[PDB]
């Protein structure tokens, strides 16, 4: 299409199906999500937040990522952080997994920033928008299945406390991704960046599944 925002949106609506397929995440819809599956999950994404906002501060005067740099709205790893402390304890930088399947994404997000700076929003959209769009669905039924205690920790990662509402910010991020100038190549390379995303996501899928059927 037109618009980057919904050149990706249409672009990716494939393997988005494909990622809501992976019998990881079937599970997890269907509320069979355990405790031990969340921790892996919640650990995965502390990693990949890690990566990808390193490398957004690497990168956020330069002219290809500038115009979606939004710090305070959307960073992830502080609320990852005290999630973390919540589901593996004080210690929980000692003994957090980081599996391979772990490590490709980080080393695709690092190389993405430190040599295609330009496909970074690629990775961005990925992780924040879809994160601001079905964080809320994934969020209750994580929540209804893990029975938490009542501690008030462990799931702030599913709020965006610096976004007052997430449609108004939605637009307002598709509306910078569209400002954003690049040759139909980058663009092109932009797209496929975006579906390589949910590849390593699913990829990421199937091992913690393997490494759950223990
Ligand atoms: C358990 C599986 C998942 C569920 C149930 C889920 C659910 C949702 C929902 C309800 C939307 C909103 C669609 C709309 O705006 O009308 C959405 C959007 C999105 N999701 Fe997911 N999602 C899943 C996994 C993923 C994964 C693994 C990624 C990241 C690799 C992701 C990335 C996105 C993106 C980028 C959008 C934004 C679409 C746009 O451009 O408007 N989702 N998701």
């Amino acid at each position: 299409p037109q618009d980057l925002s919904e050149a990706l949106k249409e672009a990716t609506k494939e393997v988005h199906t494909q990622a809501e397929n992976a019998e990881f995440m079937r599970n997890f819809q269907k509320g069979q999500v355990t405790r031990d599956g969340f921790k892996l999950v919640m650990a995965s994404l502390y990693h990949i937040y890690v990566a990808l906002e390193e490398e957004i501060e690497r990168n956020k005067e330069s002219p290809v990522f500038a115009p979606v740099y939004f710090p305070e709205e959307l960073h992830r790893k502080a609320a990852l952080e005290q999630d973390l402390a919540f589901w593996y304890g004080p210690r929980w930088q000692e003994v957090i997994p980081y599996t391979p399947a772990m490590q490709r994404y980080v080393k695709r997000l690092h190389e993405v920033g430190r040599t295609e700076p330009e496909l970074l929003v690629a990775h961005a959209y990925t992780r924040y928008l879809g994160a601001l769009s079905g964080g809320q669905v994934l969020k209750k039924i994580a929540q209804k299945a893990l029975d938490l205690p009542s501690s008030g920790e462990g799931l702030a990662f599913f709020t965006f406390p610096n976004i007052a509402s997430a449609t108004k910010f939605k637009q307002l991020y598709r509306s910078r991704m569209n400002s954003l100038e690049m040759t139909p190549a980058v663009r092109q390379r932009v797209i496929e960046e975006a579906k390589t995303a949910f590849l390593l996501n699913i990829q990421l899928f199937e091992e913690l599944q393997e490494l759950l059927t223990h």
